[PDB]
């Protein structure tokens, strides 16, 4: 589908919309628990946002093709590092603390670059769905902090711990793009009672164009001692170090898995820190039995 005007009932943001900024449309929602939506027309929006709406909010970006992130024309950008902002969350260009939030075809970036942690988006709520979005940074790009989250046909770009936190999160058909040496995931799963996983499924892991990172990228390292991550049914380019995984938390006992991956970085013979698994995990394991209620199936 093309989405070139506001879907039914949505507030409009843009040069020729009701609101000039995304923040103004968010503010206009006020204190309601009704479901709502906002359509954002093409543009670069220099804004830092907290999504804390009480109801179920959907944020749609304009695009000629909703099925991909590649034609996105809406970018939300802001630049600050966590040392300057005061916390990881306060560094985020977009901070999602509203359950049931969905975002379609929007690009989110932190323009800080290499040198310190600078979050593009923090997901800190349950039943979060992201479809055809881009998330760009260097260190700590995508803070999957907590809650059940689903990313489909997204582009996640970074270098150092650029998917990190304790969300239970499923990445499907995403392009995961390294723009520097480092570990892709940094799960903070920390106790046995924590039922969370990161699952990277039918994804494509590769270098950013123009950057040579042969064997300089790790699938992950453990931010806390019980980090749990599986890469399955995915393509891994030659960026992946033969060891696969590296270290971080002292005394870590990570649960790190690979299943049915292909590509030049998919040879497992020299891996370290892995555990055997005989089948891929499913979304019921990662997100719970109710995932069919909130995930956009039609997408
Ligand atoms: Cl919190």
């Amino acid at each position: 589908e093309s989405r070139t005007s506001a879907p039914s009932g949505c507030l409009t943001v843009g040069s020729d919309g009701t609101y000039s900024t995304i923040g103004d449309a968010l503010d206009a929602l006020g204190s309601s628990t009704s479901s709502a939506c906002i359509y954002v027309a093409s543009g670069t929006y220099e804004e830092q946002l907290t999504i804390d709406y009480a109801g179920d909010l959907t944020l749609y970006g304009e695009t000629t093709d909703t099925s991909t992130y590649k034609d996105n024309v809406v970018t939300i950008t802001h630049t600050i590092s966590s040392p300057d902002a005061g916390s990881l969350d306060k560094s985020a260009t977009v901070n999602v603390v509203s359950d049931g939030f969905s975002m379609y075809n929007i690009n989110v970036e932190n323009g800080y670059g290499e040198g310190a942690q600078a979050v593009a988006l923090v997901g800190n709520a349950d039943q979060l769905g992201f479809y055809g979005c881009q998330f760009s940074g260097y260190q700590d790009t995508l803070y999957v902090k907590a809650g059940t989250q689903y990313y489909s046909n997204c582009m996640i770009e970074g270098a150092v711990d650029y998917i990190f936190g304790d969300a239970s999160v499923w990445f499907g058909e995403c392009d995961i793009v390294s723009n520097g040496a480092g570990a892709i995931t940094a799960s903070s799963r920390e106790t046995s009672s924590d039922s969370g996983w990161y699952a990277i499924d039918n994804c494509n892991i590769k270098a950013a164009s123009g950057v040579s990172l042969t064997e300089e990228v790790y699938l992950g390292r453990p931010w806390r001692v019980l980090a749990r991550v599986i890469y399955q049914n995915s393509v891994l380019s030659d960026i992946i170090n033969p060891k696969g995984w590296t270290t971080m938390a002292d005394g870590a006992t990570p649960l790190y898995y690979e299943y049915n991956n292909s590509g030049a970085g998919s040879d497992t013979s020299d891996r370290e820190y892995e555990t055997s698994i005989s089948a891929a995990v499913d979304k019921t394991t990662v997100l719970g039995e109710t995932w069919g209620d909130w995930i956009d199936r039609s997408y």
